[PDB]
C-alpha cells in the first residue's frame, strides 16, 4: 500500500517558495530498489530508497518531491507498455525489463486458446499497456495489446523494442500524402531560375557510405589563380517543399528524428521526399541551400556567402572510393573501379578535388586540435548479413580512416557559420547546441583513481584531457587496448549536449559547447534525418530576407527542443538494443568465439573484462570456473586476484591480458563468456 499525492495548491506553494525539488529519476537497471533525481545546485544525486518511495512513478517520469520520497508526477513521460512472456500463478505479465512491475491482465482479453492449452504460449511475446495502479495493489493492471511472435527471432524482438520505446514506425495516412508534389515526373517550376544561383555547371560531388539511400550535403572545391581554394558545402533544402501548418509538417514534428537499426530505418519523412525528390542522387537538377567559402590553404576564412542555388552532381562517391584516390597520390586510378561519371567531367577533376580538400582539412583538424577540442571514440561494430534469410553471418568494427574525417570538417565549418549569422540575426529566438562542461562530482572519482597506479592524466581542461590521452603511450600492442579502456572509462562523466533557445538562458557563459570549445553551435547539415535542422533552415531562410520573420514565440520554441531532446536520445537507446540483439543472434549461430581481453574491474567474486574484437563489456564470475581456489586481496587500495586453477597458479589485476570464450546456452538470447 503507497501513500496518496498531493492536491495542486500545495504543489505550486511548495515549488514558489522552495521546499520541494522536481528532476526527472534515474532508476538504476542491475538493482530496482533504489532512485536517483539530480540537485538543482549541482550537489551529489539525491537518493530514493525503497520501491514504496517512489509512488508508481516510472523511469524518465519527472516528479515533485538526504533519502526522499516521491509525493507529486507532473508530466508522465515513460511510455506506459512492454513486451513480457504470460504465465499463470486474471493472469501474470513478466516483462523483460526489470524496472516495469508485474502487471495483471484480465482473463477476458486473453485468447480462446490460452486457458485451454497454456504451455503452447509459453514462449510468445506479448505487449502489455499499464492503465492505472491501484493504492491497494503491488501489481498495476493492464491490456494486451497483440501477439508478437516467438522470442528470440530478429523481427518480434525489433518490433517489441520499437513499440515498447514509443517509436512511430506506422505507414503515413493519406492526409500527408497530399501534400507532396504530385506528377510522376517532377521537375523544377521556371520561377525558380531567378530567386536562386544558378551552379549546374560546376563541379560537385557526394561523399556518403556506400548503403545509403538518401544524401543530404555535396561538396566541391576549386584552385583560385593566387593559390587560393572557393570551397563550398551544398544542403538540400527540405524547407521548400515542408510548408508550415501542413499536416506533413505536423508529422515532421511528431517524430523528430528518424531511427537506424541494424536492418532497416524508420523515416522522418515520406519516401518520395527521402529519396527522390530531396536527397542529391547524381545527375539530376537539385535545389540546394549552400554556404561558400574563400579559404587560404592553412584553411583561414576571407569570405562568407549564403544563399539558395541550383546543382547538379556529377558523381557518387563512397567512403571507399575516396581513400583510394587519397592514397594514390601521383598515380591515375583505373576507371573500373570507379563509380559512374557525367560525361561533361573527367575523373581528373574528381581525383584533384579530393586531394586539395584532404589538405585542406588535415591542417584543420591540427589547428582544432591545438585549440583545446577533445574527441572520446569508443568501438562501434558494424554486420554483414544474410540477403536471403536475413541473419548475421559476421561482425567487424568499423575503421575511422582518413575519408570520414574529410568530411566532418567541413561539416562544422558549415555549422559553426549558420551558428554566428542566426545568432546575430534574431538573439531572442533561436535554436543552438550545448554541452555543459562534465560534472565535478564524478569526475573525482577518476581523479582519485587515475593518480594512483603511475598514470599521469588530467581533468582541468578538454584539451589537457585529450592531450594527457594521447601522449603518454601510443603505438604497442597493449598500448591501444590501454587506450581503448582508459577512453572507455573517461567517457562516463561526460554529459549529453542539449537543443534549446537563446531567448530563455541568460547567461553567455552557457552557450558555449564544452567539448568541440567553440562559444556557438547549432545543426545545420541534416534536414532529412532531423526537425531541428528545418527549424534552423527556416530562421536562416528568414534572417537572409527570403521570407517574413517567424511567427513563433520563444516558450514554443523551448517546448519543441525538449520534444527533440526526448525524442533523440530514445533513438540512441534504440540503436544500442538493436546492435545488441544482433550480436548475441550472432553468437548463438556462429558457435564458440574466441578473443582476447583487459580486466577493467575486480570484484571479491567476479570481475569485468572488455572483450578486444567485438567490444562488449561482459562480466565473468569465479562459479562458472573450473578453479581450485580463489583469493582476493587488496593493497593500497589496488585489487589484486589470485586462482589456482601441482596445479597452476594465476595473478589477475586491472590492465591485464587474458583469453576469453564466448559461448551461447539454452536461453534464447543469452551467452556467456568463460576463461580459457
Amino acid at each position: 500500500i503507497f501513500e496518496t499525492y498531493m492536491s495542486k495548491e500545495d504543489v505550486s506553494e511548495g515549488l514558489k517558495r522552495g521546499t520541494l525539488i522536481q528532476g526527472v529519476l534515474r532508476i538504476n537497471p542491475k538493482k530496482f530498489h533504489e532512485a536517483f533525481i539530480p540537485s538543482p545546485d549541482g550537489d551529489r544525486d539525491i537518493f530514493i530508497d525503497g520501491v514504496v518511495a517512489r509512488n508508481r512513478a516510472l523511469n524518465g517520469d519527472l516528479v515533485v518531491v538526504r533519502s526522499a520520497k516521491v509525493v507529486y508526477i507532473l508530466e508522465k513521460k515513460h511510455s506506459r507498455a512492454a513486451t513480457g512472456f504470460l504465465k499463470l500463478l486474471y493472469a501474470l505479465f513478466s516483462p523483460s525489463d526489470h524496472r516495469v512491475p508485474r502487471i495483471y491482465v484480465p482473463l477476458k482479453d486473453c485468447p480462446q486458446d490460452f486457458v485451454a492449452r497454456p504451455k503452447d504460449y509459453a514462449n510468445t511475446l506479448f505487449i502489455c499497456r499499464i492503465v492505472d495502479w491501484k493504492e491497494d495493489c503491488n501489481f498495476a493492471l493492464g491490456q494486451l495489446a497483440k501477439s508478437l511472435g516467438q522470442a528470440g527471432e530478429i523481427e518480434p524482438e525489433t518490433e517489441g523494442i520499437l513499440t515498447e520505446y514509443g517509436v512511430d514506425f506506422s505507414d503515413f495516412s493519406s492526409e500527408v500524402l497530399e501534400c507532396l508534389p504530385q506528377g510522376l515526373p517532377w521537375t523544377i517550376p521556371p520561377e525558380e531560375f531567378s530567386k536562386r544561383r544558378d551552379l549546374r555547371k560546376d563541379c560537385i560531388f557526394t561523399i556518403d557510405p556506400s548503403t545509403a539511400r538518401d544524401l543530404n550535403d555535396a561538396l566541391s572545391c576549386k584552385p583560385l589563380a593566387d593559390g587560393n581554394f572557393k570551397v563550398g558545402v551544398h544542403i538540400a533544402d527540405v524547407s521548400y517543399f515542408v510548408p508550415e501548418g501542413s499536416d506533413l509538417d505536423k508529422v515532421a514534428a511528431e517524430r523528430a528524428t528518424s531511427v537506424y537499426l541494424v536492418q532497416k530505418v524508420v523515416p522522418m519523412l515520406p519516401r518520395l521526399l527521402c529519396e527522390e525528390l530531396c536527397s542529391l542522387n547524381p545527375m539530376s537538377d537539385k535545389l540546394t541551400f549552400s554556404v561558400i567559402w574563400t579559404l587560404t590553404p592553412e584553411g583561414k576564412i576571407l569570405d562568407e556567402w549564403f544563399g539558395r542555388t541550383i546543382i547538379r552532381s556529377c558523381t557518387k562517391l563512397s567512403y571507399e572510393h575516396a581513400q583510394s584516390m587519397i592514397e594514390s597520390p601521383t598515380e591515375k586510378i583505373p576507371a573500373k573501379e570507379l563509380p559512374p561519371i557525367s560525361p561533361e567531367h573527367s575523373s581528373e577533376e574528381v581525383h584533384q578535388a579530393v586531394l586539395n580538400l584532404h589538405g585542406i582539412a588535415k591542417q584543420l583538424r591540427q589547428q582544432r586540435f591545438v585549440d583545446g577540442a577533445l574527441r572520446l571514440d569508443q568501438l562501434k561494430l558494424a554486420f554483414t548479413l544474410d540477403h536471403e534469410t536475413g541473419l548475421p553471418q559476421g561482425c567487424h568494427i568499423y575503421e575511422y580512416r582518413e575519408s570520414n574525417k574529410l568530411v566532418e570538417e567541413f561539416m562544422l565549418l558549415a555549422n559553426m557559420a549558420v551558428a554566428h549569422k542566426i545568432h546575430r540575426a534574431f538573439p531572442e529566438q533561436a535554436l543552438l547546441r550545448r554541452h555543459p562542461p562534465p560534472q565535478t562530482r564524478m569526475l573525482s572519482d577518476l581523479v582519485e583513481f587515475c593518480d594512483q597506479m603511475g598514470l599521469p592524466v588530467d581533468f582541468s581542461s578538454a584539451g589537457a584531457l585529450n592531450k594527457s590521452l594521447t601522449q603518454t603511450f601510443g603505438d604497442d600492442k597493449y598500448s591501444l587496448a590501454r587506450k581503448e579502456v582508459l577512453t572507455n572509462m573517461c567517457s562516463r562523466p561526460m554529459q549529453m549536449a542539449l537543443y534549446f533557445c537563446s531567448g530563455l538562458l541568460q547567461d553567455p557563459a552557457q552557450f558555449r559547447h564544452y567539448a568541440l570549445n567553440v562559444p556557438l553551435y547549432t545543426h545545420f547539415t541534416s534536414p532529412i534525418r532531423r526537425f531541428a535542422d528545418v527549424l534552423v533552415h527556416r530562421l536562416l531562410a528568414a534572417a537572409l530576407g527570403y521570407r517574413e520573420r517567424l511567427d513563433m514565440a520563444p516558450d514554443t520554441l523551448q517546448k519543441q527542443a525538449d520534444h527533440c531532446n526526448d525524442r533523440r536520445m530514445a533513438s540512441k537507446r534504440v540503436q544500442e538494443l538493436s546492435t545488441s540483439l544482433f550480436f548475441a543472434v550472432l553468437v548463438k549461430e556462429s558457435g564458440p568465439l574466441e578473443s582476447e581481453a583487459m580486466v577493467m574491474g575486480i570484484l571479491k567474486q567476479a570481475f569485468d573484462v572488455l572483450v578486444l574484437r567485438y567490444g562488449v563489456q561482459k562480466r565473468i564470475y569465479c562459479n562458472a570456473l573450473a578453479l581450485r581456489s580463489h583469493h582476493f586481496q587488496k593493497v593500497g587500495k589496488k585489487p589484486e586476484l589470485t586462482l589456482v586453477w601441482e596445479p597452476a597458479q594465476q595473478v589477475i589485476t586491472i590492465f591485464s591480458l587474458v583469453e576469453v570464450v564466448l559461448q551461447a546456452e539454452s536461453t534464447a538470447l543469452k551467452y556467456s563468456a568463460i576463461l580459457k
